[PDB]
């Protein structure tokens, strides 16, 4: 019990090692910088809200400010919501930050700014003034910032935020900012490198603008840049997302072939969708160093067979070749040039959308002895055969990638297409050796077909369109395979000896498999679980299994079942007992997801047949109406259970006497309207409860005594239909006084009534009138 | 408009044709018989509410019923709502009934009642008792029912409502209801045919019992029976979905093979799951009419191959075989006995689940000269192999449904496996000759696969495994196809010519084909339609579309396109406007479905770039936050605007100003609380609102004038926020007096408060203290 509750609509935490006072104000849905923010604030976050100016009272006491955050007040307006649009672009008043003599970081992206704010403290390193309207760069508007490090300027002037003009930057600019390393001026219809740039930049950021040409001074005193990113000048437009604009002439970025002599400390050069048809190995005669080289998105197909630049590049740890195919061309197969045998130091080789036929294993005899190698990526090819036996020389790569193919007998989803993946807003390789087949045409296995790879650990048969009865021998070979992803195919679970060859199995994925669980009449074993002694998780979901010849599922070994966008529904259907033991001879199970099994009500059964040691239940998203709490005695080990999104009304007369182990009670999105009397009492083993989205009016204290409430690392109970009157004054004084973690107190922990009080938050009400 | 306004919770129309007066109180949550109803009440429907009870007051005025509805006040527990279970059984007190002198039809199902209940009147045509707990029949409680015609009695005795012994019928017990015409004993745990029933019978209804043995004299008087159904007596248990009990050593129902012959009207025999054998020829020696045949769900494969019986059966218009087929043999081809060629007047053939590898030409030539054969159905057989030529001499059916099976180069779901299909509770064919192959397994289809097939008017391809480029050459016999389901397959529409070689194609549907348009960078072709030229309706639902190659779709003759289920909000991303015009150019369009595209606002452009014919648009699940009813302006065909189920929180100033030609608005399920002063000033075209399930509070009569209400066929205001003060006069007075239709005013139009009023109904509402 606090003596002075916190009433600020910011969190407030300490780091007091630094000497940190953090206030977090991020989407509280302000309109003015809120009072009483402490003195020794040293960060300040006010990212999105709409807050319309900024003025000498903003920070007046705030004098150990280090860092303002106040990001995405005013957003552009095809950037920003279209429901809340900002009316006027934020106002920045004289001398609001000339106080700030300890401010080292001040970012202002997205407020609509028409000019680099003035009257910075020498002090800072950070400026972020990303997706404002500035477009032209003075050397005078820069002097105010001598002592700068970073300085981020880019998405001033693209589609979703057009200046109409090409930008502008001053001859010079930049040149004593003696202290400047990064410089970003991506998306902002730059035409040319600007010159002279300060000699201590380690990276430059040119990307996505209207540079056609690189001269050979450009770069000429840039001897300590690390990282070069030149992509999306001249780019590749063919199936962009975006509004895309070529070169004329279909000109390639022209880059001399000396331009890169000076960049002895280059580690990264990014050349993405810069329409590329050669790479001269003269480029990279003074670069031994280089370690990243992005040359996705251009026209190298023909080079790729050729290469001789590769010979300069022995450290070179990742190279991406994505996207090179000629428009219209379905090679016969891949052509890789012996240069590429040079590569001593490569790790990672990326080459999706080369575009051909047929892969056989002497076009990747370049890459025999690149020692180092981890990650072949060969997806997106359309490649229609290849024999998975010629992987046996590639048993030390972690990943071998050829998802998205067409064979038959982690990168962001958008990440090759995307316009600019590194635009800032407002999994089974870790089991070992990966084979990825995902998203491919494979209708029909056999043993054959995994000759001399027993080495994988991992492999993703994901959305082929197998259609099959296994029995046991199709994946005889796989002596080692831990995890199977078998989701998105066509099982057919006629036998239970289904996977029985794959003896050291750790996770089966058969979600989505539920074509033969549709049609009626069809038999399913789903006791085929018996044969992995090793099982530790399976996954049977959205399989809309409503049937099963077999009564019980068995296993020793299993510890997490999914069995969620199921018909448990119908296989309990009321009056028939014969599978409300389905799950208990899975003697070690202690997670179990049964969500979205339209389980309106839970039979009489359905607890008993638990297995005994379950300690994570979901009962989620099923309709229900009603629940016997009781039955919870029956789950000894139960210590989540969640019920969400469901049509409850009561909770139990006394948790304490339904379940002695329960620690997190997921109650949210029912319909709950009042709490039992003795609710929680005696529950000290409870540490989560949440009651949010329910329709509770009024809570006492019976019902939540506080040495339950003192020990809970978290209570939700936003979005209710709390009733602020007198009744009310207990709940109202412990909510205001607590230290209990109750997340939206500041945004949905509201009253909705009585008349005065309506849509008042219950941190600021005030019932000294109760107490006259 | 009404001087007296109605308070009664029960719809209630006028025939004035039959003198009915029709009361329906269906699912009211009455838990009392409303006062009220009027005297002239000839139809009452109390079916599921809450009346716990029935007396001489229940009917007292009602003397002119003609029918009482009293089903589902009291279910079996099994069969109930288990969040509302019925505490104790309906009672009936003495001489309930017997003043309605005109009552033809009573049903009293599901009530949990223990006996017939006595006193009822002699005009007594039709009582309906399932569902109940009286499983003991006696002669003493049917003498008041001597002008009986038909009697339902089944499900008092069952799996879903157990009585816990056999079924007892006292010896003669019906023989003296001189005209019952219809007995129905279904589900009742019945041991033998009772006997003697009365020879007036036209269907007797025995299934789902426990009749063992039939005696050759059971059915000996029944000369005037048209439907006999015995089925479930001695089942198949396999694969049951309801716990099955069979008779013992494998036996099947009993029946001599002289058990039918005094049936010489029998137009029905039902003979599903009777674990029979054999079918003698000798059981249909004096039966000739027989229209219809059920033998599925027995174990007659080796009959299916012989079948003597099929000669005495040339008036047979419908045979049933399904799920004969042998446990653990997997047959490699159908042997169909010659015998099938004698049934000459056969319409209908379904052999579902016989189970066999091989479809050939030879095993379906004993059906080559039945010339009325119109459905051949072969579905659920696993077929591996099919040469889809063989039905070139099959041009006169109009279904040939392979459906469910392996093939590779309308019933219920649930229909052969259920327990009663007939249990009461509480499609391209019509374009000409249909081939259905949905649910198999066809990876790859060329034209070949269709030679001779010329006359198809509709395919059904839906739910196979195509993943195939497909360029105007897979289709090219099909010459006269209408219709083709082209969903649940992975279709790559690289090539515009994609089905132009379907040349009559009338409807196309490649809905649930997103596995292509699922991966970045892929080439899309949408605009394949331009080359289809009397294709009427697209359907490409679900297909998660993102990105396109072409900008416009094209098509003179398309009126109808489905679009549900993409991703316009990234095609239509605010700054590019490359993809606002997609639509344009389908000049025909009247109809287009773009909901559940993720939508939250409308870029400007989109209201421009629609084609000028469009009719009916649905928006309905986009999360749509915002909308500009003004430009509502450029559709000047709208009649049909679907905003449902989004998150709209204003209506236009003025709809009449947005839309001259608007007559359906559906605005449900939106944020909307209140509506604009002069909303629906003027809009005489308007005539569906439904405002539905918002938030609204008041509305005042500048909002809705009453030239405009004159003319609504529907407006709908329930499930919303109403507030029952004095200034809500105007609204409940009107609400109370109109003719308008409104739905749901007995049970959703309801004040939210103030405090007294709350969960009051509006039409219930007394606001006389406002005009004192
Ligand atoms: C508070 O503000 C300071 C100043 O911007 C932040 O300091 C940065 O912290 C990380 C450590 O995780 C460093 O790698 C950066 O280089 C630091 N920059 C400077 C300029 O000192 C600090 O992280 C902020 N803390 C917050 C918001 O919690
Ligand atoms: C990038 O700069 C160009 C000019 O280099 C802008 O193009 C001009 O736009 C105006 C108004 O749209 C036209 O009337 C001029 O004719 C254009 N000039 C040229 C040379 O193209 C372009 O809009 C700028 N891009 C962005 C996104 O703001
Ligand atoms: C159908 O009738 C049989 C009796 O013919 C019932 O089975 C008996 O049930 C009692 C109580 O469960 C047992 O003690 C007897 O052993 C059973 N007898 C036999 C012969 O099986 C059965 O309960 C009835 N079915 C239903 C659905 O009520
Ligand atoms: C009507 C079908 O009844 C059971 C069944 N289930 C399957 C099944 N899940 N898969 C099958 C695959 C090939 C052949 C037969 C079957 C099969 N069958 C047929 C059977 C002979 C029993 O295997
Ligand atoms: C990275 C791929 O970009 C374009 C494309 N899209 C498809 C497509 N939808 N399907 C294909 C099928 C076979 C071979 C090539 C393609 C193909 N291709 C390759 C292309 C050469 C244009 O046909
Ligand atoms: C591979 O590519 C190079 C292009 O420089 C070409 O000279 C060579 O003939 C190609 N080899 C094959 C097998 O196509
Ligand atoms: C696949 O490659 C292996 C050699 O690693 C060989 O045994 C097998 O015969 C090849 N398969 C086919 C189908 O050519
Ligand atoms: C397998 O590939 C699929 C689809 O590409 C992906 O979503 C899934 O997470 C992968 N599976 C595992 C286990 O990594
Ligand atoms: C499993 O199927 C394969 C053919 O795909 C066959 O070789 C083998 O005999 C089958 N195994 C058993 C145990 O029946
Ligand atoms: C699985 O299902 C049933 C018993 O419930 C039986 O037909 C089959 O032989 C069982 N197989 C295993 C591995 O338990
Ligand atoms: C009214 O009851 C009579 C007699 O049962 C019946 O024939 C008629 O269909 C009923 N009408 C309606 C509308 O339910
Ligand atoms: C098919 O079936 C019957 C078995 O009932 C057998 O007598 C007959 O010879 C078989 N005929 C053919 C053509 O296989
Ligand atoms: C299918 O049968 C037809 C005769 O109707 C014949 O032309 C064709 O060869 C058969 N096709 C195959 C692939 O066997
Ligand atoms: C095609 O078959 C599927 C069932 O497999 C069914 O859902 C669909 O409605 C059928 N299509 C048509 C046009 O009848
Ligand atoms: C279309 O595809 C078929 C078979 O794949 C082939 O016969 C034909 O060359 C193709 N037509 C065109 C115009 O490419
Ligand atoms: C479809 O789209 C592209 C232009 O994006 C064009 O090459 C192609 O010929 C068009 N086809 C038709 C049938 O209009
Ligand atoms: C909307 O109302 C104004 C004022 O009456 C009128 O001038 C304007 O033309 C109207 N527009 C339409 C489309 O009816």
């Amino acid at each position: 019990a606090r003596w002075f509750p916190k009433t600020l609509p910011c969190d407030v935490t300490l780091d007091v090692s630094k000497n940190h006072v953090i206030v977090d104000c991020t989407d509280k849905h302000l309109t003015e910088i809120p009072g009483g923010i402490p003195t020794n604030t040293t960060n300040l976050t006010l990212t999105i809200n709409h807050i319309p100016d900024i003025s000498p009272a903003s920070f007046h006491r705030l004098v150990h400010l280090v860092e303002i955050d106040f990001r995405c007040n005013c957003v552009p307006i095809r950037l920003g919501s279209k429901s809340n649009m900002c009316p006027r672009r934020l106002q920045i008043k004289p001398r609001s930050f000339s106080g700030l003599t300890y401010l080292k970081s001040l970012y202002l992206d997205g407020n609509q700014l028409l000019e680099i704010p003035q009257g910075l403290p020498p002090s800072l390193q950070l400026l972020s003034l990303e997706a404002n309207n500035i477009f032209s760069i003075r050397k005078e508007q820069l002097t105010e910032l001598a002592n700068i490090e970073i300085l981020y300027l880019g998405q001033n002037c693209y589609y979703r935020n057009p200046c109409y003009v090409s930008y502008s930057i001053e001859k010079d600019a930049f040149l004593n900012l003696t202290k400047l390393k990064v410089l970003s001026l991506k998306d902002n219809n730059v035409t040319t490198v600007p010159t002279v740039l300060p000699s201590t930049l380690t990276e430059l950021y040119l990307y996505n603008n209207m540079i056609a040409e690189i001269q050979e001074d450009d770069f000429n005193n840039l001897n300590q840049l690390q990282i070069l990113d030149l992509s999306g000048n001249c780019p590749r437009c063919y199936n962009a997302p975006f509004p895309c604009t070529p070169c004329k002439n279909n000109s390639p970025l022209q880059i001399p072939v000396n331009a890169f002599d000076a960049l002895t400390e280059l580690k990264v050069l990014r050349l993405h969708s810069n329409s590329l048809q050669h790479v001269p190995p003269r480029w990279f005669k003074n670069i031994n160093n280089l370690q990243e080289l992005d040359l996705s998105q251009n026209f190298l197909a023909k080079e790729i067979g050729d290469a001789k630049f590769l010979h300069f590049l022995p450290n070179l740890i990742q190279l991406d070749l994505s996207f090179n195919f000629e428009l219209q061309v379905y090679r016969a197969s891949m052509n890789l040039s012996q240069a590429f045998s040079s590569l001593k130091s490569l790790k990672i080789l990326r080459i999706r959308g080369y575009v051909f036929k047929e892969l056989k294993s002497f076009q990747l005899s370049p890459l025999h002895n690149l020692q180092n190698l981890e990650v072949l990526d060969l997806g997106t090819n359309f490649i229609k055969i290849a024999n998975l036996s010629m992987f046996k020389q590639f048993k030390r790569l972690k990943v071998i990638d050829l998802s998205v193919n067409k064979i038959s007998p982690v990168l962001e989803q958008l990440y090759y297409f995307r316009y600019d993946k590194y635009a800032r807003s407002c999994s089974c390789y870790k089991y070992g050796q990966t084979l990825d087949l995902s998203k491919n045409s494979i209708f029909f296995i056999k043993s054959s077909d995994f000759q001399h790879l027993s080495f994988l650990k991992c492999l993703n048969l994901s959305g082929n369109l197998i259609s099959q009865t296994l029995n046991g021998s199709e994946f005889q070979p796989l002596a080692e395979l831990r995890y199977l992803d078998f989701s998105n195919n066509r099982l057919d679970l006629l036998h239970s000896t289904a996977f029985e060859e794959l003896r050291k199995l750790e996770v089966l994925d058969i979600s989505s498999n539920s074509h033969y669980f549709q049609s009626e009449g069809i038999t399913h074993m789903l006791n085929f679980t018996k044969n992995l002694k090793v099982l530790q998780k399976l996954m049977m979901n959205d399989n809309d299994i409503s049937s099963s010849t077999s009564r019980t599922m068995e296993s020793e070994s299993l510890r997490t079942l999914e069995f969620r966008g199921n018909h448990l529904d119908v296989l309990w259907r009321d009056g028939d007992n014969r599978y409300l033991q389905l799950f208990k001879n899975l003697l070690k199970l202690e997670e179990l997801d049964i969500s979205k099994n339209s389980l309106s009500f839970l039979p009489s059964g359905v607890f008993d047949g638990m297995p005994p040691n379950l300690k994570n239940l979901s009962l989620a998203k099923n309709g229900l109406k009603s629940f016997i709490w009781e039955k919870l005695r029956y789950l000894k080990n139960l210590e989540t259970l969640d019920l969400s999104h469901n049509q409850l009304t009561t909770v139990p007369e006394r948790l304490s006497n339904c379940s002695r182990s329960l620690k997190n009670l997921i109650l949210k999105n029912n319909q709950i309207r009042s709490l039992t009397k003795y609710f929680l009492q005696d529950a000290f083993q409870l540490r989560y409860l949440d009651l949010s989205s329910n329709k509770i009016q009024m809570i006492q204290k019976t019902s939540f005594p506080e040495n339950v409430l003192n020990n809970l690392k978290m209570l939700l109970l936003h979005h209710n239909r709390f009733l602020c009157t007198c009744d009310a004054v207990w709940f109202v004084w412990w909510v205001q006084h607590t230290e209990v973690t109750i997340p939206y107190l500041a945004t949905d922990v509201t009253c909705v009534g009585p008349g005065a009080h309506k849509g008042q938050s219950v941190i600021s009400l005030d019932l000294y009138t109760c107490e006259l």
